[PDB]
């Protein structure tokens, strides 16, 4: 019974799953916590938190590797999967990792200087641990590289993009992909004659436009900043006022980057938390600025919405994902009930069923776009995705 | 025969129209040009660029009252209409002006520095050279003020909305208005039931969702920095780009506000000029930056007039104006095929027809939104709230 183990290694933490290749359930998952910093600690399944004191990303993963050989999954691990912040322009689908894609990797790493270099970290760890074990790089960009110019381009002076790269890439592109895959089985649509636009909402929070199976559009930018507004991130904001406001207050633009980046969007708005179940309760309770902030996050919802579907020529289906837009019960009815210039029709106690329910439609009949809720599998898009490349002759 | 004097009293020129009170026709027109520079001058109808040489705005001002008096115009100057770039808060229609609303545009003037100080200059100007003469000042802002918080609000802290008027404003609001207003009749809508989406496309360019008379989502920010791509400024730009350039080339806010404002936009990505003759031409010619300009500015168009119809209960029309909006067949047309999502279906050779045939419907008649082309007439506008104004016992 042969495994893959999926690793997302990120600035803080290392999140790994694994997973049976058979039938893709979760074996094992768990997280490295607190990394570079004096108390780093590994929880598996949150059973015994237990304490990784001053621990590199090998250190850390040596740890994982280690409850891996005492449950005997050391000897099953066929496959190791990393989850890539950024591909650039030079990734456009999932490789076997080779010293040539490590260089890659690190050419484009300056477009994402944190979290791409943890993810090398990864690469690095994961190859010194598993030699004899193919490994496989998936890129959270990837899925979007086929956009068009028109879709991806800035209107900044052409040498800002020929140049430095500066162009819209988006991001959840596993999520995206994989929920688009899903909802052709659901919605019983032909892949490459179809529209669909994807939120994935979660704490961060994006929209894709799939046509025919390929990203068209996506909300986020060069940077996961872009497009809506989120649990901290402020999402659109006119530059203008960024410039007005540093005029103002005197901060700098790393200063403002900080606050529009950690301090912004839900929480900003709210001045309670960036957790919507906390808002949502909030506002039950007459807290009238959670109201304010889910009110705008979905106003900002069902505009990029509207406008992603600008980029179909015809719109057969709306896909919720990500842990709102797969348990907001709340939130899913009013972006739908925002968008009913599209002809949504939503039925009600379909929308109620909870997450348990799975892939699930939640429009009534008449609607002229079928709504559904497919919950989102990174690590199992990960796994497919490595599954494939274990065929290869390389 | 009274007639309205309007102005328009901006950084470096004030333009001007008088118009017939009966008709609202222009009997006379020009721009005192290169304002608080050594070199300025006064075009009437393009007739004689008369110098003047070291002029402030009063200055240019009784320049321009002397070319009036000179065609016996200064006797039948019944009211004076200013437009005003910003209103903040404070203004949602336009006012007869007093010592009140001279304090308060002074008040909201830091939110748009540069150009409410001309606007104020220009007001004491002609109070100065008509004080027997009632004067009215109508706001780019006041149209959009019936914007819902959820559509008005960044995801920033709420600070900077509560304490330092951080908020969408919104500008072309004269002619969003107008325009909406003469969409009702050509269209034969109700009012009070209707949806509309008007694109000003010009040198500046903005999207207005009008939901029963009233703006309910617009393009432009807190600044007109914001929304569309543009001739010169850049539209929606990621935050995490722009602070990403700033650590790259070493460049301050101030320098990228100059970028996003002045370099960016059409002129920025076709590196040729922002002017779209120049650029459909260019494209005609086989240049392929200038095409990528016009399909990026098209896609952006497409995207948040699909976008801001969210904001409708219905979409009834779609409505172009401005100079590229009047005047650009092509353009028009593409925008129209990037919304086919929408149901909409062009009538070519009435979308062929040129300006001069003034207000018109372009969609053919199995279209489910109805389109057309309706030339703005900011001047009209102003002339027309200042009438009604000049009933007023104050
Ligand atoms: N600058 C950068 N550049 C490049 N890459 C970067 C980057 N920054 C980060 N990344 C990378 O991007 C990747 C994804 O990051 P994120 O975008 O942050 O991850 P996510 O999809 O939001 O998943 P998460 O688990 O955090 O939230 P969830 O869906 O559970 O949803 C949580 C929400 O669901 C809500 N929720 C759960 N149950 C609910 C219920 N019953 N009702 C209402 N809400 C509910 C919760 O309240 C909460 O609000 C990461 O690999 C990261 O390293
Ligand atoms: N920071 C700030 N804060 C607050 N207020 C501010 C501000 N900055 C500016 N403002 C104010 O905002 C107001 C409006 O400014 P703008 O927004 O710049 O004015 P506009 O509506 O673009 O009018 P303009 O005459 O420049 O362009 P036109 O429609 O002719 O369209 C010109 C275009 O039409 C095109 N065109 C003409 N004929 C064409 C044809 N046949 N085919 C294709 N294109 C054609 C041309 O090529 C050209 O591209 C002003 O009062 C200003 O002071």
């Amino acid at each position: 019974f042969p495994v893959v183990l999926v690793i997302n290694c990120g600035s803080s933490s290392i999140k790994f799953s694994v997973l049976d290749v058979a039938t893709c359930d979760v074996l094992m998952a768990g997280i490295a916590d607190g990394m570079n910093t004096e108390n780093a600690f590994l929880s598996i399944n949150g059973d015994k938190p237990i304490n990784l004191a001053h621990s590199n990303y090998e250190d850390a993963l040596k740890a994982i590797a280690f409850e891996l050989e005492k449950r005997d999954l050391t000897d099953s691990v066929a496959l190791i999967g990393h989850r890539i912040a950024h591909g650039g322009e030079l990734f456009t689908q999932s490789v076997i990792i080779t010293d040539e894609i490590i260089d890659n990797i690190r050419r484009v790493s300056p477009l994402a200087p944190l979290h791409n270099y943890a993810n090398l970290s990864g690469i690095d760890a994961a190859r010194h641990l598993f030699p004899a074990v193919r490994q496989v790089a998936v890129f959270d960009t990837s899925f979007h590289q086929t956009l068009a110019p028109e879709a991806y381009l800035y209107g900044l002076p052409w040498e800002y993009f020929s140049s430095l790269g500066v162009r819209r890439y988006g991001f959840h592109g596993t999520s995206h992909r994989y929920v688009s895959r899903r909802a052709y089985e659901l919605l019983d649509l032909d892949e490459k004659d179809s529209g669909l636009i994807v939120a994935h909402l979660g704490n961060g929070a994006s929209i894709c436009a799939v046509r025919n199976g390929q990203s068209v559009d996506t909300s986020m930018g060069m940077t996961p900043l872009e497009g809506l507004m989120m649990g901290t991130r402020s999402g659109d904001v006119d530059f203008g006022a960024m410039a007005w406001i540093a005029k103002e207050t005197g901060q700098t633009l790393s200063d403002l980057e900080r606050v529009v980046n950690k301090e912004s969007g839900l929480l900003g708005i709210s001045g309670l938390s960036s957790d919507l179940r906390v808002l949502e309760k909030a506002w039950h309770e007459g807290h009238e600025r959670a109201r304010l902030a889910i009110k705008t996050f979905v106003h900002r919802i069902a505009r990029h919405i509207a406008g992603h579907a600008a980029s179909l020529h015809r719109l057969d289906g709306i896909i919720f994902t990500g842990g709102i837009g797969e348990n907001s019960v709340l939130i899913r009815q009013l972006v739908i009930e925002h968008l009913g210039v599209l002809g949504l029709t939503l039925d009600v106690e379909m929308n109620k069923q909870p997450n348990s329910h799975g892939e699930r439609i939640i429009s009534a009949n008449p609607s002229q776009v079928i709504c559904a809720v497919i919950p989102t599998n990174e690590e199992k898009m990960i796994a497919l995705d490595a599954i494939h490349l274990g065929n290869v002759k390389a």
